[PDB]
């Protein structure tokens, strides 16, 4: 009931453009999932955990697509030519949560295709996870009032902003201090992967936003829409680069089924 997606009828086409949105990304996520694992092999102990990071990113991010999916067929029915409210099962917090476990898998892999090791490692992702749970909280917190209170949503985002500002700074320090260790070329491709990260992350703020410019059904697509481009970009494509670089990384390093595989 604090979500805005409570206070509006659906017609066919909205409801069902959001239903295939959500079960297009649990197949999309389900797939690379597959070509995540069987790569997994072609990669070099010293960065095979980004690409299993990778594999439990998919899942995660999967599972609560296909729980949203689920749980907005269950919350609507189609009753006299609108699909309309039946049972208080769906919300966007579970996307919240769940940013909780993935925001610190996707920082991870990315510290370790950096060659990050040891003390500074452990540092570097202590500090990037306390700033992103901060991000992820403020945020869960601002968005129980976009119903209610408009201007309490936006003054939870300007805390939230200030926590992401700073996570940004941390990962971007890291990136530019630390690309000329990169071996076969891809010092050139981890500044590529910082500007994807920038683009994609941004959408998320765009979408939390929704709400204040856009309070009708159509911004509740709008919002659905969003997410998906920003999921598939900033988990499926961002992994595929993670996992060029440590493959490629490793076939400059010696490993021999990365130089075959390339
Ligand atoms: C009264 C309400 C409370 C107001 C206060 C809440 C807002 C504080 C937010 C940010 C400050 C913390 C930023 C300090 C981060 C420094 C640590 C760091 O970033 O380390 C990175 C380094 O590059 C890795 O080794
Ligand atoms: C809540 C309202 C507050 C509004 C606040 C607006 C300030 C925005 C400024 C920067 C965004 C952070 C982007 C971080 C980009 C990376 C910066 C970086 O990596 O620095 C390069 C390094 O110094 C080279 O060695
Ligand atoms: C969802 C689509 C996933 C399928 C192909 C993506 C291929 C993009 C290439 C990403 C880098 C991985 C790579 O090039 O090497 C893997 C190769 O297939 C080792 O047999
Ligand atoms: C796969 C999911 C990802 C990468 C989620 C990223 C989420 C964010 C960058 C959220 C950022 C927010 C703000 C900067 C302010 C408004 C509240 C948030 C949490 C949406
Ligand atoms: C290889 C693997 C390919 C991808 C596998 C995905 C398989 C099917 C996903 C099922 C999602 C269906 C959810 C429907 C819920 C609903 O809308 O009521
Ligand atoms: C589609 C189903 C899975 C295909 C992946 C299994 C084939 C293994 C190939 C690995 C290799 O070439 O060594
Ligand atoms: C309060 C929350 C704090 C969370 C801090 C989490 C700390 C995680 C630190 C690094 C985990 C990396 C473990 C795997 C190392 C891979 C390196 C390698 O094998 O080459
Ligand atoms: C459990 C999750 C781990 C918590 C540790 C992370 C700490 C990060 C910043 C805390 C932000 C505090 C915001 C809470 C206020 C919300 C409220 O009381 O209404
Ligand atoms: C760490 C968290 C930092 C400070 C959060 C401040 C935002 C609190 C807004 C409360 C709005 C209200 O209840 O009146
Ligand atoms: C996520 C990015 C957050 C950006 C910070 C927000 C900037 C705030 C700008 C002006 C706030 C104006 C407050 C007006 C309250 C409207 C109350 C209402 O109409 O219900
Ligand atoms: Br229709
Ligand atoms: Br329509
Ligand atoms: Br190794
Ligand atoms: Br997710
Ligand atoms: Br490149």
């Amino acid at each position: 009931m604090k979500n805005i997606e409570s206070l509006f009828d659906y017609s066919a086409g909205q409801f069902e453009f959001i239903d295939h949105l959500l079960t297009m990304g649990v197949g999309v996520h389900f797939a690379a999932l597959i070509f995540f694992l069987v790569v997994s092999q072609f990669v070099a102990p010293k960065y095979r955990i980004a690409t299993a990071l990778s594999c439990i990113v998919m899942v995660s991010a999967g599972l609560i697509l296909n729980s949203q999916a689920v749980m907005w067929t269950d919350a609507y029915a189609y009753v006299d030519g609108s699909y309309q409210l039946q049972d208080l099962t769906f919300s966007n917090g579970y996307r919240y949560v769940n940013w909780m476990a993935t925001i610190p898998c996707l920082l991870l892999q990315l510290l370790i295709v950096l060659n990050l090791k040891g003390k500074e490692l452990f540092s570097t992702a202590t500090w990037l996870i306390l700033a992103a749970w901060g991000m992820i909280i403020t945020g869960y917190v601002g968005q129980l009032y976009e119903v209610d209170d408009i201007a309490q949503l936006m003054i939870w985002g300007a805390v939230s902003t200030a926590f992401f500002v700073v996570m940004n700074w941390i990962v971007g320090t890291k990136i530019f201090k630390n690309r000329a260790t990169m071996l076969g070329g891809t010092d050139s491709t981890i500044t590529k992967v910082f500007w994807l990260m920038m683009f994609a992350w941004t959408l998320y703020p765009i979408a939390y936003l929704v709400p204040a410019f856009m309070n009708n059904a159509d911004g509740v697509v709008l919002r659905q829409l969003l997410f998906t481009i920003a999921d598939i970009s900033s988990k499926v494509i961002y992994g595929l680069m993670i996992t060029y670089i440590a493959i490629q990384q490793s076939a400059a390093a010696g490993y021999v089924p990365a130089q075959q595989a390339l």
